């Protein structure tokens, strides 16, 4: 005769429950899995199958944990331990909503969006859009998102990568940002050629705006003052090419080809964004590192266990990495300042102004990568991965904020272009009204 280990529960980071299990009767009695938000992060989640047992997300993945052990009769009935998530139900919910309806508004096909906290690097939110709903029949759901493409979907960054450059060339005392280069409108590098998304003659940017304004071309100017070495060694304490260990299956390493195998044009396109793969998490992982003041902490899903009895167990803190200095990653925090910074005679305007929070210290960098042709082994013209990863604030970084947008029509509120800043704007503003946080000269980005 056996006695039935009861299953787990799974929860937020103050317990509102996401998963839990009601005995109920049909094999008579019957242990019903109850999912009271629906969809809310069944990305992250997961779903049962018929037995009780995970079908697939965390259900699956911590099934151990969360089904215990049947006893027998002697052996005791080991119930299942409940698991503590990072996430915060209400930031999740609102994350996941805005990520879906930017879907809709962009015409993109896919969006996706994480959210961490800055100092930890804990998971707070993980969301895309089309998410199953795991009370309903898994078969039945073919046309919805099961899985969590924030971790298991790599992409070409773009130009969102050009924080590695940037903290590169402030680590190694190679630019500041007040420093007025000469840029011209493109430029032979690696036996290519390497144009800005404008047309212009030789530009006064500072390097403050050729991150604000996005010039590949300054931005490869400055990388090959940085070198390949030390760019390919910070692209690696950026922590790209390798998997995070967040504990959620499916996972995606990227990749990023190593030093040793580089041809004459792959440093003239890994600065700029192309030529390697991340996912959103890397991507949000990155600016996690800028914004804990150099600091990166891998991110992390699982807050804690608690065992049957009640004994809370929290998860081991992943090691601290230091990219850069303190001292470097406040310079960076406050020349990204820049993107979002808005100038109606435009010479001083950076990439994503509809990004910028009146009151605040945002801080951002815009994306935008070709993806490839899947029948020509080359690059399409007008089909881009859209990125946008921030930091709120530059000043007091609390949250950082990463987006993709798999090819928009338009912008994520729905006006023409294809930007995720008005997305970001959004997320970023709301999180500082609901917790009523308290609100200097314009930058430069372009000399004489
Ligand atoms: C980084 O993402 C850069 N983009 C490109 O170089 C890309 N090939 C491209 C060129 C021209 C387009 O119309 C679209 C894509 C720079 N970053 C982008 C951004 O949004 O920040 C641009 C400013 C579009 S160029
Ligand atoms: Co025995
Ligand atoms: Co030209
Ligand atoms: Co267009
Ligand atoms: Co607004």
């Amino acid at each position: 005769d056996v006695q039935p280990a009861a299953r787990g529960s799974i929860v937020d980071r103050n317990n509102d429950r996401l998963a839990f299990t009601i005995e109920a009767r049909a094999a008579e009695r019957q242990d019903l899995r109850q999912y009271p938000g629906g969809s809310l992060a069944a990305n992250v989640v997961g779903g049962i199958d018929w037995d009780g047992h995970g079908l697939l997300g965390l259900e699956d993945s911590l099934d151990a944990v969360l089904a215990g052990t049947d006893g027998s009769v002697r052996h005791k009935a080991v119930h299942g331990s409940t698991v503590v998530l990072t996430l915060d139900n209400d930031i999740q919910f609102y994350v996941q909503q805005q990520v879906q309806q930017a879907k809709n508004l962009s015409g993109a096909h896919n969006v996706s969006a994480v959210v961490l906290d800055a100092k930890t690097g804990e998971v707070l939110a993980m969301a895309n859009d089309n998410t199953f709903d795991p009370s309903q029949d898994i078969g039945r759901q073919g046309d919805k998102q099961l899985g969590n493409p924030a971790v298991s979907s790599p992409f070409e960054p773009g130009s969102v990568n050009k924080i590695v450059a940037a903290s590169a060339v402030i680590e190694h005392g190679l630019s500041s940002p007040d420093e007025v280069l000469q840029v011209p409108g493109s430029i032979q590098m690696g036996g290519v050629t390497v144009h800005d998304a404008w047309e212009h003659g030789v530009m006064p940017y500072t390097t403050t705006g050729v991150f604000g304004k996005s010039s590949n071309v300054g931005t490869l100017m400055l990388s090959q003052r940085v070198g390949p070495e030390r760019y390919y060694d910070m692209l690696r304490k950026f922590g790209l090419g390798q998997r995070t260990g967040v504990g959620l299956p499916g996972e995606s390493a990227g990749l990023v080809p190593p030093i040793d195998q580089w041809s004459g044009s792959t440093f003239a396109n890994l600065p700029i964004g192309q030529g390697l793969s991340m996912t959103l998490l890397q991507m949000t992982g990155m600016y996690q590192a800028i914004a804990n003041d150099g600091v990166r902490v891998p991110p992390r899903i699982i807050k804690a266990t608690v065992a049957p009895d009640g004994s809370r167990t929290e998860e081991p803190r992943p090691d601290d990495i230091r990219v850069v200095s303190a001292q470097t990653a406040q310079t960076v925090r406050q020349m990204l300042r820049a993107v979002v910074q808005r100038d109606p005679m435009g010479y001083q305007q950076g990439t994503g102004p509809t990004a910028g929070v009146p009151g605040y210290q945002m801080a951002g960098k815009t994306g935008t990568a070709q993806q490839i042709n899947p029948g020509c082994g080359c690059y399409f013209d007008d089909v881009y991965w859209i990125t946008f990863a921030g930091i709120a604030t530059a000043d007091n970084p609390r949250y950082v904020i990463g987006i993709m947008l798999d090819n928009p029509a338009r912008n994520s509120d729905g006006a023409p272009g294809h930007s995720a800043a008005p997305l970001f704007h959004n997320i970023a503003g709301w999180l500082m009204q609901r917790e009523n946080v308290p609100l200097g000269p314009p930058l430069v980005l372009q000399a004489t």
